[PDB]
């Protein structure tokens, strides 16, 4: 143990996800987010030791200047134990910025839970370890505001949340603007896509797309999703008229092809 002297305005703290001791889904990447921009990505990666059991090949990819992710080529095998040692204390992270402390977390992978939202059938089907446990009618984004296709990682969940168009730069008082109370909302993208309760589209669920891009389901089905789907589980959207979710979204990691992810984006 060696003390690292510091100087105000030249320290950055790492924050690691998922939580210590947590059980997460098969899509959960290791995430290390710093409270400052990181100039020397190579130094940061060198200081982070991720080990797995059973062992699988994984690699780092930076979503932006603040946050690096680590994942394998394919979804985790259930039961896998993951250990994360962020040994950044005193590490020069570039441009006079030094790691403020170390962090050490461990987590495990739970059941394989993959929910497929098929735009052609307008059914969201939840499969746990391969078996269908739930089929829910859904209404996705209308043609002018479609839901993006791709693999989404399940994030946070809310019993209630406010959808306010003003955080998207759109005044509430201008159709395309809105201030919506929503129950049972499960986040699937940082950009703001959720699976949530939508009593106002129950007639369209299973039939037509009427949403702004979110996956509208019934109140009971949304609560079910809130109760039974956890961080790191997967929602795959297929067959919409939209494009693909950006790989750097925050929950879109799996949309980046393995060869690109593995090659990384730290200087050679
Ligand atoms: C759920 O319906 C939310 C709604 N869904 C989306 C989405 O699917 O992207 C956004 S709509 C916004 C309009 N312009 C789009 C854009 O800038 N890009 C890059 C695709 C997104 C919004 C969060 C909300 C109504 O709860």
């Amino acid at each position: 143990l060696t003390f690292q002297t510091s100087s105000p305005a030249h320290l950055t703290m790492p924050y690691v996800m998922p939580g210590d001791g947590e059980v997460v889904g098969v899509g959960e990447p290791v995430a290390i987010r710093f409270d400052e921009n990181i100039a020397d990505r190579g130094a940061a990666e060198k200081a982070i030791k991720i080990t797995t059991n059973p062992p699988v090949e994984g690699a780092f990819y930076w979503l932006n200047n603040r946050e690096v992710r680590w994942r394998p080529e394919h979804f985790w095998k259930p039961g896998t134990a993951v250990d994360v040692a962020v040994n950044t204390y005193g590490v020069d992270l570039g441009e006079g910025m030094f790691g403020e402390d170390n962090v050490q977390t461990h987590f495990t992978i739970g059941d394989e839970v993959i929910a497929t939202a098929d735009d052609n059938t307008k059914i969201l089907t939840v499969r746990v370890n391969g078996e269908v446990v739930k089929s829910m009618p859904t209404s996705m984004g209308k043609d002018s505001t479609p839901t993006a296709n791709g693999i989404y990682i399940v994030g946070s969940r809310y019993k209630h949340i406010i959808m306010d168009s003003s955080t998207y730069g759109v005044p509430v008082n201008s159709p395309n603007g809105y201030r919506t109370d929503v129950d049972w909302a499960t986040q699937i993208s940082y950009s703001g896509v959720f699976v949530h309760s939508a009593p106002w589209s129950v007639g369209a669920q299973g039939h037509t797309n009427t949403s702004h891009g979110c996956l509208n389901v019934s109140p009971s089905n949304a609560q079910w999703f809130y109760d039974h789907v956890k961080r790191g589980d997967i929602v795959e959207v297929v067959n919409t008229v939209g494009g693909t979710l950006p790989g750097i979204d925050g929950l879109g990691d799996w949309n980046i092809p393995w060869d690109q992810w593995r090659a990384g984006n730290a200087k050679a």
